[PDB]
């Protein structure tokens, strides 16, 4: 019955049935184990930026990731509330409503894939889904290796990758050390063209002029992009001047969460493999 999390040890004499997750990677992880959410933070955002796996029908929006709705959470009476250390200032208030477990995929460890495995195992214990947890972990490692072997065998692993989130006309997040994207492509035997320092989420915020020092890369642009965002890239003199634009070496990915878990890594791996070996 005793579960350890980042704020100590909690006992559950029955598996918690009504589950709230207050970040999207914990939402993804709960869903990865075949468990439904009573509530999740910012469902319209999860739908836009995460997309899969699909949240269950009856899931209630319990506030923003930064501002949980305490009145609503009190009314819906969860059996467990899942947060990261990024919401630790809400630990004691949420604790008055229900048992709170603290799990952080993104920490100063900067090993998101390994953290998501550790956390998939803890939540597998919490929900009596340990076998399902071990298979999500094994299938993640299987898919990365197999996709890596395919890309390498096709002679497509030699060109380095640049992973970019569009922020505005003049601003990008480039994903490298500590990013889900980097843990994924490292496992697939690919090279990151970005070697600048990153925050604990695994990205550097940069100007778009920095792309000029990375023209030999295959550029992967995270989805989704708005019509206005995509027109800004299509029409930008800077982007159209870059070698990767002239050599058809720019790929727009679908909506896959850059701060997601094992299922995000699986989907990102599949889509990269598709684009590089089509
Ligand atoms: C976990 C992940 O979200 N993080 O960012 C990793 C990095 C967290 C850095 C600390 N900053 C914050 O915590 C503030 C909210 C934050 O999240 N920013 O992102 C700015 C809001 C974007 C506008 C408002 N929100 C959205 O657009 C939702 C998607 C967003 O959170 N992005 O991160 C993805 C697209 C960037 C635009
Ligand atoms: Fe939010
Ligand atoms: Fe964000
Ligand atoms: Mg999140
Ligand atoms: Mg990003």
């Amino acid at each position: 019955p005793d579960i350890t999390h980042e704020m100590g040890t909690t006992s559950f004499e029955t598996t918690p049935k009504k589950v709230v997750a207050l970040d999207w990677v914990l939402t993804e992880t709960v869903l990865s184990l075949g468990i439904e959410l009573e509530g999740a933070a910012n469902i319209s955002g999860y739908q836009q930026w995460v997309a899969e796996p699909h949240l269950n029908a009856d899931a209630i929006d319990v506030g923003s990731r930064r501002e949980p709705n305490l009145e609503l959470l009190s009314n819906i009476k969860p059996d467990v509330i899942l947060i990261s250390k990024h919401l630790a200032a809400a630990y004691e208030p949420l604790s008055k409503i229900a048992p709170v477990l603290v799990y952080s995929v993104y920490s100063e460890d900067k090993q998101p894939l390994e953290s998501a495995k550790r956390i998939t195992r803890s939540l597998g214990k919490l929900f009596d889904k340990e076998q399902q947890a071990e298979q999500v972990i094994a299938q993640t490692d299987q898919r990365l290796a197999a996709n890596g072997a395919k890309i390498t065998s096709a002679g497509k692993a030699e060109k380095p990758l640049l992973f970019a989130r569009f922020i505005n006309d003049k601003t990008l997040r480039i994903h490298s050390e500590g990013s889900l994207a980097q843990d994924t492509i490292n496992a697939m035997g690919l090279k990151n063209d970005w070697q600048e320092p990153t925050n604990l989420w695994g990205f550097t915020t940069t100007g778009t002029e920095k792309l000029a020092e990375h023209q030999k890369a295959n550029v992967m642009i995270f989805g989704p992009l708005s019509q206005e965002e995509r027109q800004q890239l299509t029409q930008s003199p800077l982007w159209q001047a870059m070698e990767f634009s002239r050599t058809d070496s720019v790929y727009e990915l679908p909506a896959i969460w850059t701060f997601g878990g094992l299922l995000a890594a699986q989907r990102l791996s599949d889509h990269i493999t598709g684009r590089l070996t089509q």
